[PDB]
C-alpha cells in the first residue's frame, strides 16, 4: 500500500520511556533536549500519515519512522523530544539532528552519514564527544567544553566546532572532507589528513600533523608541532 500525505500538519505527542540513544533515518526534522521532565515525543507531521508513525523505546534506544504503508510523500515531518542523556546518535537519511538544549554527560558518540546533518546548539559538557561523518554527512557544534574530541571524515563531508576547549584531541580525515575547528583550543591535538581534505584546527600546547597526499593541515598556535609529509600536501600555521 502506498500513501500521500494530506498537506495539512496536525500534532500529536505521547509519553516514552526514558532513552540514552537515538537512531533517525530519513527526511526528519528531529529537535532533542536534554532534561529530566518526562520523556516525550511529540510529532508534526501530515495529518493523515499519524496512524502510520511508529515510535518505539526498545532497551533504552528511540527509532521514529514509518509502519504499515509506503509513505510516497509527506510535507514534513517534525519530531520534538527529551532524555536525562544522550549517549549515542545514528543519523542517516536526509535528517537533520538538532540538539536544542545544553548537553551534559560522560560520552557522547554521534555517526551520521548519507546527507544527514547534525547541529549541536548549546555547550557540550562532556568527558569525551566522538563525531564519526561519513557519505555526505556535515556537522555543526556551536560550543564544546570536554576532556576528549575525536573527529573522523571519511567522506565528503564537514565537521565545524565553533569554540570551546579539549584537553585533548584527536581528528582524522580519510575522504575529501574538511574540518573546521579553529576555534576549538585543544592543549594535545594530532590530525592525521590522507584525503585531500583539509583541517583547520588550534593547538595550544603540541601538534602531531600527518599528511599523506594532497591534503592540507592549517594550525593557529602557540604549539611545538612534530610534522610528517608524504607526498605534496602541506601543514602550516595560520595567523
Amino acid at each position: 500500500d502506498h500513501v500521500k500525505g494530506d498537506g495539512k500538519l496536525t500534532s500529536k505527542k505521547i509519553s516514552v520511556a526514558d532513552y540514552n540513544e537515538i537512531k533517525v533515518d530519513g527526511v526528519i526534522d528531529f529537535n532533542y533536549e536534554q532534561s529530566d521532565d518526562p520523556s516525550t515525543v511529540e510529532v508534526t507531521v501530515d495529518q493523515n500519515l499519524h496512524p502510520y508513525v511508529n515510535i518505539e523505546v526498545k532497551d533504552r534506544v528511540l527509532t521514529i519512522a514509518f509502519k504499515g504503508a509506503k509513505v510516497d510523500h509527506f510535507t514534513k515531518f517534525i519530531v520534538k523530544t527529551n532524555s536525562k542523556w544522550l549517549a549515542a546518535a545514528k543519523v542517516s537519511g536526509n535528517a537533520n539532528f538538532m540538539v536544542n538544549s545544553p548537553l551534559t554527560g560522560d560520552e557522547t558518540v554521534i555517526k551520521a552519514n548519507a546527507n544527514s546533518l547534525v547541529q549541536l546548539k548549546e555547550t557540550v559538557t562532556v568527558g569525551k564527544l566522538d563525531l564519526n561523518v561519513s557519505g555526505s554527512a556535515n556537522m555543526v557544534v556551536n560550543h564544546l567544553e570536554a576532556d576528549k574530541i575525536e573527529c573522523d571524515i571519511d567522506g565528503s563531508g564537514s565537521i565545524t566546532i565553533k569554540k570551546g576547549n579539549a584537553k585533548e584531541g584527536d581528528y582524522s580525515i580519510v575522504s575529501s572532507g574538511d574540518i573546521h575547528a579553529f576555534g576549538l583550543a585543544v592543549p594535545q591535538l594530532s590530525c592525521k589528513v590522507t584525503g585531500n581534505g583539509l583541517a583547520e584546527v588550534h593547538a595550544t600546547d603540541n601538534l602531531k600533523a600527518n599528511v599523506v597526499g594532497k591534503g592540507n593541515i592549517r594550525y593557529k598556535g602557540p604549539t611545538a608541532v612534530q610534522q610528517r609529509i608524504i607526498g605534496k600536501g602541506t601543514v602550516e600555521e595560520v595567523k
